[PDB]
């Protein structure tokens, strides 16, 4: 089989570096790629500080092995701003980078020719389509979705997105991946918002626009969602977390994508938000205000 | 102000009895209502099998402690046959009886006479407007929606509806007994679904749906809205919790109002379960097969 042991991850954000903490942390070998050194820095800087906070909770009575659990960890990371380098011999490339098609498939039609041959592709993209990525290249048999959630380190689930090209074998080896990496994988086609987001999303859409039709108040729907249904956060309490621009970002794809369908409808609300830069926690202030 | 302390629980079903019990086991005085006794009998019987758990439980080690609060509570709540002939002295009437317009107003109507000046109605109606149930009375300043969920003596919410002819006082005694009941009342238009059901039910439509387009498993569903979005049940799970008839028909109800509307449009699985009389747990069987308990 094609036991994933060396990876390659491209791009520094908070995904892109709890992926390569992970993949690090479960003994495989990393690089972590990006445009400038600076980025790469704070990037594995920031794993750094998440593997130390938890060595000092794990590691509490004996804090040399924690020290040596951590420092093995962040030797296995290695960093590089030349993607096409790096690839020439990694088991597999994992896309973090911004959600834009044009600017991904340049990326991965580029190390397309520099990869090996077995090297398999994923990106962890939310708002577009594998296959739209896959056909910038011609290993699409051994291109894939690996979509992950944050905070990554700590979220069990990933979705192994399979694409009507994607093959069996590369299929099989990102599920073998997955769980080296400690999580739990489940599987799903190359449809718009896969599962969780499909099933996720346009649900708090739907809790905001009963908010704007003046039906009940936010504080009300979040107290009715957790109280009535048992969730952890209320929509609103959710929304603010994993960002409005995020989420308006997501829904216009797919409004763009299908115009009549109701379900994605851009609300006035969130739209408004978004524009006075109210994005959520990561702003102080979205549907809600904080700090 | 009147304070609830009567109450009148109308319908020995899963709902009705989780009324009657957390109403009972908060100190207030509670008629359990239904047809028979025998019903009636099996209805308490299972009111009290969920007392002795909760008992056990909280006074796991004072077995006496524990049978002193299951018979306390369970000797507040009585039984009878015909709410009227209990009504001239309630406080407050709780309906959670079958889901049919003409029987709910054909209840209310006769038990509209019977009733004090005081006494409030309340339905636990899921799929009908509160509204249209009330103009079967005399008695609309005194009507509202109290909607509870199961499992009713766990989930803390209850939500009140007001119609536009609830008085605010009828409101603010909803609010009242709704906390004394040691739940967490939040307000709603009469809409349908209110709250919950509008934002719960579409979503689990959706979930069947992208399990028959053939998209992903029930089984990963499930995994991924546990460990991805943190829920207690997957959405099949759930389906199969509260009742794979109980949706299809709220659904049913809300499609025949739009059938325009894609978010109602039935769905194949879930009707060809329903007429297998698959209704999920309740018949041991829905969208998975459980052991009989
Ligand atoms: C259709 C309508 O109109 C309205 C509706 O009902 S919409 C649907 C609303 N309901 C929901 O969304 C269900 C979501 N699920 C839940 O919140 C939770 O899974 C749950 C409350 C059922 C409990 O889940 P779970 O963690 O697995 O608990 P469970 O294994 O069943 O039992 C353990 C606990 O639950 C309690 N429990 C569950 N059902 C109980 C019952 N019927 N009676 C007494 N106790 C019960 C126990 O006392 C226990 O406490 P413990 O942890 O201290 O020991």
């Amino acid at each position: 089989k094609i036991i994933v042991k060396h990876v390659t991850v491209i791009g520094g954000g908070l995904m892109g570096a709890g992926i390569a903490q992970v993949a690090a942390a479960t003994g495989h070998t990393v690089v972590l790629v990006d445009q400038t050194e600076d980025i790469l820095a704070k990037s594995k800087k920031g794993i750094e500080e998440s593997l130390r906070k938890v060595a000092k909770k794990k590691f509490a009575e004996n804090p040399k092995a924690g020290d040596e659990c951590v420092e093995k960890t962040l030797s296995t990371i290695a960093t590089s701003t030349d993607a096409a380098s790096v690839v020439h011999s990694t088991d597999l490339v994992v896309e973090a980078i911004v959600e834009n098609l044009k600017v991904k498939n340049e990326l991965f039609k580029r190390l397309d020719k520099f990869a090996a041959e077995h090297t398999i592709f994923a990106s962890n993209t939310s708002s577009l389509q594998i296959t739209s990525i896959a056909n910038a290249t011609t290993r699409q048999d051994r291109f894939a979705g690996l979509h992950f959630f944050n905070p990554v380190p700590v979220m069990k689930l990933v979705e192994v997105i399979k694409t009507p090209m994607t093959s069996q074998k590369t299929f099989e080896s990102l599920v073998d991946f997955s769980k080296a990496l400690g999580k739990h994988p489940v599987s799903c086609k190359d449809t718009p918002g896969f599962i969780v987001n499909r099933l996720l999303v346009p649900y708090l859409m739907e809790a905001i626009r009963l908010y704007e039709r003046g039906d009940a108040s936010k504080e009300d729907i979040d107290t009715a969602m957790k109280l009535g249904a048992g969730y952890p956060m209320g929509p609103f309490e959710l929304l603010d977390y994993v960002g409005l621009d995020t989420t308006k970002f997501i829904v216009d794809g797919w409004h763009e994508m299908d115009a009549e369908n109701p379900l994605h409808q851009p609300s006035p609300s969130l739209n408004k938000l978004v524009a006075e830069n109210k994005f959520g926690k990561k702003t102080g202030e979205g549907f809600y205000k904080y700090k």
